């Protein structure tokens, strides 16, 4: 027999998603290694390479689902909490690329984002980290909320922190890509908020996706501004792909409440619906919980009114050959928007840039920071 | 223009080195991103993909070195130390791809071994680890040796730890995978020692790589015996690649030092020098400093006296399909080493089982923790 590999084909074919797969080396994240990869798609089923295709994201689903059931039989058998928690982790993120981009079983998508939660709830007591978990009531909406301290945090004799809040994408789940991001600000002793808004995280295939998600970000600000661990002057609100979008909407809105916006992709509108490719459709169908007709529609009500005053500085990080958030369509507001806002352009990019993350979000983490000093601290 | 990707046919070619480039996912150690390995293969030159060939791997330390470059300019106009800290990482990280299949100018492949051990020795004053460094004097050999305790140790406090020794393979960076492997035994509160013998880290291409490597562990062994923060009866070693080869070695010699030792894909000895693929050749050829002709030789001395006593419990990973250290070797030494030896073989792995990495590592971890519990821990 040959040695267990990626078919040369899969892997060519796979290439726009494996910068997603494997995103940040995270401390504390769930992550993939190169061999759950190889266990996924060793033994994918032959003449089965189109990313348009329903049975393709369906044969993805069962395969990553059998990599994370291993991780989980790793896990149960484990005969210590770190080689569990570190069994749960490498699980975790396995269930969440088979759902991540699968819309055609609501209940097995729903089940596949409880089990990540439930391991991710489970792992806070093995945590060296204080991760403070409740409910935010927004008028009968619950919201999941974790507000996460930095390592080896002590309340009597640290002062008032600075915290990031970060929103999820459409189809990124809270515990692994925005937990990711939340990890640069953890390591320069901030306060991160990551939080589930209706059709975010767990509650996707439930709610539909909250156009207005800045009334969700000011209860949470709500929140800061009671806690005392919080130095709720010094704020900040990032968001990555359609969560890039509410950072412009919140920069808009509520802007005046935080010292600086990270726009991680996001855009003022989205391209024509029915020239997305065909994941994407089902994508935004199953976030929205809309049918293809009704799409096009909402993307109307969502485009910006670009006019509106930036109420605060945003730094806004794009690719040149974005599909989803047309480059030509944020380099408008860039201009429009002037000195308050900061574009960082990388050519022949796709959306969300994921060849530069490590080094923008080094640059990114670093511009939070300035911000931050530049309103006194 | 497209996106920045790897070509199908380059990314196919490396389908074997992949898992090596990518190794574990660590907190201290140096790791790539998949951008990295995108900006390294991205510009790399069509029709060079011959991994036989040594206008190959001059291309491929080229286009690290330009990643590795990219990373050091990040590091020096980063404005924090924990955002110049992870540019130096990934820095490291870019520069041992760059280097560990180079063998065709020897300055340069000692250069970039000078980089990473420079980058790695700065770092230690930013580390939350304690980081004892020092030379251990073996002879007239002045070998570097590291002393790393766990996260938030106090000696006050804490009694003596017991301590795991780990081993360089052929082509490993001691900074790189030995401390990614050595991060499994300091999440337990184990301490680890890492350390450069003769042709090892960065001794490689400077002196021959030393056989007789278990003369330079006895000195390790002398050091932690004397030292009183580790428990020198709760001892292990461990050897990755041509590094478990001197598991096997130290097991036979000075075994009785030890409670358990780990051997990942070492074997009693290596396959036929001439039917090696032709980088292992020149690998072998540089790490010995000995010509072709001279090599089949150094093998013939290099194959153990299996007779000899095992003085200790010994655990083996191998794959079915290991070409530098056939399996058959290994099931003999299995069979006949009986009780004492514990053999792990993967079916359709090759060479250190890199697909399954992760998860034998988390095996091996809790076994040694189980030997150390037998020894009265
Ligand atoms: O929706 C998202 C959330 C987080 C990261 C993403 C990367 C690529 C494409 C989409 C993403
Ligand atoms: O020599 C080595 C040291 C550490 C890891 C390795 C993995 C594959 C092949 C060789 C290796």
């Amino acid at each position: 027999n040959k040695p267990n590999r990626i078919s040369p084909e899969l892997l060519a074919t796979c290439g726009y998603f494996m910068p997603r797969i494997f995103f940040l080396n995270s401390q504390y994240a769930p992550q993939v290694h190169w061999g759950d990869v190889v266990a996924a798609l060793s033994h994918f089923p032959a003449g089965n390479l189109d990313l348009s295709s329903e049975e393709f994201w369906y044969e993805w689903m069962i395969n990553w689902s059998k990599v994370g059931d291993s991780y989980i039989n790793i896990a149960n058998s484990a005969k210590s909490e770190v080689s569990h928690v570190r069994a749960l982790r490498s699980a975790a993120a396995c269930y969440h690329w088979a759902e991540f981009m699968y819309f055609s079983d609501r209940s097995r998508k729903i089940q596949l984002r409880e089990y990540i939660r439930s391991c991710f709830l489970s792992s806070i007591k093995y945590s060296d980290l204080l991760v403070d978990h409740q409910y935010i009531v927004v008028d009968k909406f619950h919201m999941p909320f974790f507000l996460i301290f930095p390592k080896g945090y002590k309340e009597e004799e640290n002062h008032p922190l600075p915290c990031v809040i970060l929103s999820n994408g459409l189809d990124s789940m809270t515990e692994i890509e925005i937990l990711s991001l939340a990890e640069f600000f953890l390591g320069k002793n901030m306060a991160v908020a990551i939080f589930d808004g209706p059709g975010q995280g767990i509650n996707l295939g439930k709610s539909p996706i909250a156009i207005d998600m800045e009334l969700y970000v000011s209860s949470i600000v709500k929140l800061l501004e009671d806690d005392a661990r919080i130095n709720s002057n010094l704020l900040c609100f990032l968001g990555i792909s359609f969560g890039g979008y509410f950072a412009l909407r919140v920069a808009q809105r509520i802007g005046d409440k935080f010292c600086c916006i990270v726009n991680l992709s996001g855009g003022p509108e989205i391209a024509e619906f029915d020239k997305l490719p065909r994941r994407l459709k089902e994508d935004f169908q199953f976030a929205f919980m809309q049918d293809n007709s009704h799409m096009q529609s909402i993307f109307d009500e969502i485009k910006l009114d670009i006019s509106l005053p930036c109420k605060t500085k945003v730094f806004t990080v794009h690719g040149e050959l974005d599909d989803i958030f047309q480059i030509d369509k944020v380099k408008k507001l860039d201009q429009l928007w002037g000195d308050n806002h900061q574009l960082l352009c990388y050519e022949s990019e796709a959306h969300v840039c994921l060849n530069k993350i490590n080094e923008y979000m080094i640059q990114v983490s670093d511009w939070v920071s300035e911000q931050f000093w530049l309103n006194g601290y």
